[PDB]
């Protein structure tokens, strides 16, 4: 399943460029047998050694290959991949909802009913993830889109799956990765990474959706890896003086340092506030 | 000792850009009252909360604090400070040299002794800063320059001083930071920091200086990192083939785990590989 060595150019029309994270770089396009419209992604093959630019052949491939096995509505899809020698294109799915916080913003009021509305989405999605054995492991703001923002109830799209990786039974996996305030502990204490990570962080995206505040973000990376560590966070009136004791429980129970504690995807789907029992 | 609120562009005339990390940002730059020419360091200000751009006012102070209190020759030197809405400008001496690894590189081979002179200089350097209880925290070969390249054996200098934190007694300071090749054990696991920090780059340099393979490089980040915990490195013939055991023997004493076994500064001066006791 080698990439099509073939140069984009010749399918597809490279547009403008619609974001770069740092060795791969977003052009929209287009298909030129289709006139369809989609986001190519070009990730900068590594020049060789302590070259510190470039993405590693396996960290690529591991990208491509998860991204391969994911087929879900909730998340972004690829519709192909070519190699040239510079960079490694990816044709992925367009996503022009823009980020779902930022849509949030401009809706001035959110009811929690609403809120676990996306919220469930983010869930649904990743637990197709999970299912699959597969950790975003980068859940965070930036990387939850909206396909189309034109409907009242807006469709979620998870993006960005370079810190993605397939997790093994009984094979070890600790890294140092990803965003300081939206990491679990597990990685903060280099310590065994499961799909229990990611769990952390819909937590930590709930209590911002709900208060607008993050619950461990410091002054100083420095600050915020101990509260993290010694997971300390509050529910201060002065953003939680509306929110239910529901939605607060749901929170609890993500933002739990013992992994085995804290609650699995399928858990987190049956809880009261997101799948109302009665 | 506020930043004098002018505008830099009264007193000085910013010239070209010469490097640029992140919230930060460099330009060449001359003393208008002198015709003197300096570096100006520009480094923005944070929006405000979670403010994915912006230096935090601590980083600031931490930072410019520190090269105040700092005055080696082996040691960068700030002429001034000025600070306005945006950035808050540092005027820094200029080092034209370029990077110490590049000089070496133009160099076919490289004896001991001679190597050892640098790696000398960086301790004298690093002398200073320790004495006065300080931490470069971030010793690179990005970051060991040249006054002038222009001499049989150029001056070092050691600059970068954001990652630099001013170590207190009885008071746990952890964090995780650097570059993942360069930084030792008690970062990688989350553990109480000191000078002892300094020491393993020290070692990590030299024997990349010598042989010119890192001894915990790995193919991933995830990689590499396990290298570090587990302390894994050999001494290879592929490049080890010459080097002295005297030198050998320098790494092995600062590439360890255990804080408190570690050489110190003042111990790795002492070497003889360094000052030969006869």
């Amino acid at each position: 399943e080698p990439f099509k060595q073939q140069k984009v150019e010749d399918f597809y029309d490279i547009g403008e460029e619609l974001g770069s994270g740092q060795f791969a770089i977003v052009k929209k396009c287009r298909e030129k047998s289709t006139g369809l419209e989609y986001a190519a992604k070009f990730i900068k093959k590594r020049q060789s050694r302590a070259s510190r630019r470039g993405v590693s052949r396996e960290e690529i491939e591991r990208e491509v290959s998860i991204l391969r096995q994911v087929l879900h509505h909730n998340v972004i899809t690829l519709h192909d991949v070519y190699e040239n020698r510079t960079d490694v294109v990816l044709i992925l799915e367009l996503v022009s909802g823009g980020e779902l916080f930022d849509f949030l913003a401009q809706k001035e009021s959110l009811s929690e009913e609403e809120a676990t509305s996306f919220i469930k989405q983010i869930l649904d999605g990743v637990n197709y993830l999970h299912t699959k054995k597969i950790a975003h492991f980068d859940l965070k703001p930036e990387n939850i889109m909206l396909l189309d923002k034109n409907i009242p109830i807006p469709h979620i799209k998870l993006i960005d799956f370079g810190l993605a990786h397939e997790i093994e039974d009984g094979v070890e996996f600790k890294n140092i990765f990803g965003t300081p305030e939206f990491v679990a502990p597990e990685i903060v204490n280099y310590e065994p990474l499961g799909l229990e990570a990611d769990m952390w962080s819909i937590g930590v995206i709930t209590y911002i959706l709900l208060s607008g505040a993050s619950p461990f973000l410091g002054d100083t990376k420095q600050e915020t890896l101990a509260n993290i560590t010694s997971v300390s966070y509050d529910f201060d009136e002065e953003f939680f003086s509306h929110t239910s004791e529901l939605a607060k429980d749901f929170i609890r129970k993500l933002l739990v340092k013992e992994t085995r504690k804290r609650l699995t995807i399928q858990e987190a789907l049956r809880h009261p506030w997101i799948t109302p029992v009665d």
